[PDB]
């Protein structure tokens, strides 16, 4: 055990025949993203949507990774900012966790391929759909540790999904970006992570947002990274962005945690940005 | 023995020297009164350029050369002017005009909104205006600076704008000279007019962030990438784009593609006559 079986959960158990999987769609945390056609999630309708599996060189403890992150999916619940869970195919055969599918890819590489598309009506109503993700999983006791604009997913609709539910400093992406700079001071400096940790993240998101995709820190080292912040040094205001929307990233990147906005406090600032912004 | 130059020579008696300023390129600064530098008995404040006790006989030629190239140079308002010299019987004094107000990187810093009176856009570019212009002209006299920085720039106690002195070494400040050169002139020791140019363009983005330190974070290694790889600075939070892009184009990769300073000059002219004071 799950050596052999897993456990099953008829609630979100899919017949293998309901699924029909297609085109590899990238790699995600704990294994593999295809994309698929499934039949009936929630009757004789079919859905595109992205399966989460194992790699073909995956252990135990990947499985046993795979497995979490479906259970959390179930307890979490639904929320239009999050991928959500729709299904699973746990017995005779691999792990299928079967979710939505976002077309457009991750937030980062949709910003950058608008570059001169996008009005500032557009970027406001995409850090307010990112920020009601964001106060979603807060309320579901939920501390993401890693927002940035790759973990946000974008659907054909241009709807936003977050897509996450001795940790590396120097580790780089596929981007080549260094997630310590998203990172809070205390969470950096202290490992300590909160909701008001998310907060500092959700700030650094905002400037990737306003500068369509653009690169926190460029040129700077991890340890000169480290005494810009604690002498108090922030990123720069993206050109074009209002002085509102830069006093708010300000906000979210006090060092006092306290002191930042809460994700319901940056909801209804960003709510009523979005009705006032012209597209 | 210093040969004489009734042109420029002032009796030792007509000068009471006075409180130090700071140190200066080749020696020390002090503060000083000259007795009838024109009538004869009016005294006028200077200041006064001298070596230090612990000076060389190249420290000396050095003093020599920029005293000589200052009386070849001809007077223009934006440029630190020479006004006399004590080269007989004693220590060489090189007597110029005394700028209240230092450099312009402490004169900006001391500025920002909290210390002295906050400057306004228009001030600012009157400021790049004005060292645009004392360029030109040393330009026109055939001089490269070579070292084009916010603190190689003088402050009168009426705001005038006056240039003074026309790889891991710090100033005082903890800057690195290294980070107002052109790549040519960073990597094939190429100085020209047009590498003075993008000097300028980094002493705009001091002016702009009020006397911002350039690169943040950015270790000396890593620039040399940057700029070869053609990554720019950010905009200054404060900035209009049309004076990022005299930036840029002060930065071009290609020298002969970055604007001359009579062509920094008139644009800077028209930008003054349309910035506000307001704000
Ligand atoms: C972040 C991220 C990117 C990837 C895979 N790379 C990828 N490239 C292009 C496209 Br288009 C695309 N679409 C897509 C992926 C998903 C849910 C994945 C999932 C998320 C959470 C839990 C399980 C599965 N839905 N739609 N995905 O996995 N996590
Ligand atoms: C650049 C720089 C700063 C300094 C000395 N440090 C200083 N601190 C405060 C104040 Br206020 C002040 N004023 C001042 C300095 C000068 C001419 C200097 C000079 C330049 C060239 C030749 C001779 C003399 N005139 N007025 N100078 O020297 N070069």
């Amino acid at each position: 055990v799950s050596e052999y079986e897993l456990p099953e959960d008829p609630r979100w158990e899919l017949p293998r025949d309901r699924l029909v999987l297609g085109k590899p769609l990238g790699e995600g945390a704990f294994g593999q993203v295809v994309l698929a056609e499934a039949i009936g999630l929630d009757p004789n309708r079919v859905t595109k949507v992205a399966v989460k599996m194992l790699k073909s060189d995956a252990t135990e403890k990947d499985l046993s990774d795979l497995i979490s992150e479906m259970e959390m999916m179930k307890m979490i619940g639904k929320h239009k900012n999050i991928i959500n869970l729709l299904g699973a195919c746990t017995q005779d055969g691999p792990l299928y966790v079967i979710v939505e599918y976002a077309s457009k890819g991750n937030l980062r590489e949709y910003l950058q391929a608008r570059r001169p598309q996008l009005s500032s009506k557009d970027l406001v109503s995409c850090a307010y759909q990112v920020a009601r993700g964001m106060e979603y999983l807060a309320s579901k006791k939920c501390i993401h540790r890693d927002l940035a604009a790759r973990n946000v997913l974008v659907t054909e609709d241009n709807v936003m999904k977050i897509a996450d539910f001795h940790i590396d400093y120097y580790k780089k992406t596929t981007n080549g970006r260094l997630p310590v700079k998203w990172m809070a001071p205390e969470a950096l400096f202290d490992r300590i992570y909160t909701h008001q940790s998310d907060v500092w993240s959700f700030g650094v998101l905002l400037w990737e947002i306003f500068t369509l995709g653009g690169s926190p820190y460029p040129g700077v080292p991890v340890e000169e990274l480290f005494k810009l912040l604690k002498e108090g040094h922030r990123m720069d205001k993206p050109s074009n962005c209002t002085n509102e929307l830069y006093m708010m990233m300000r906000d979210c990147w006090h060092a006092v945690p306290s002191q930042r906005p809460t994700f319901k406090q940056l909801v209804e600032d960003l709510d009523r940005i979005v009705a006032l912004t012209s597209n």
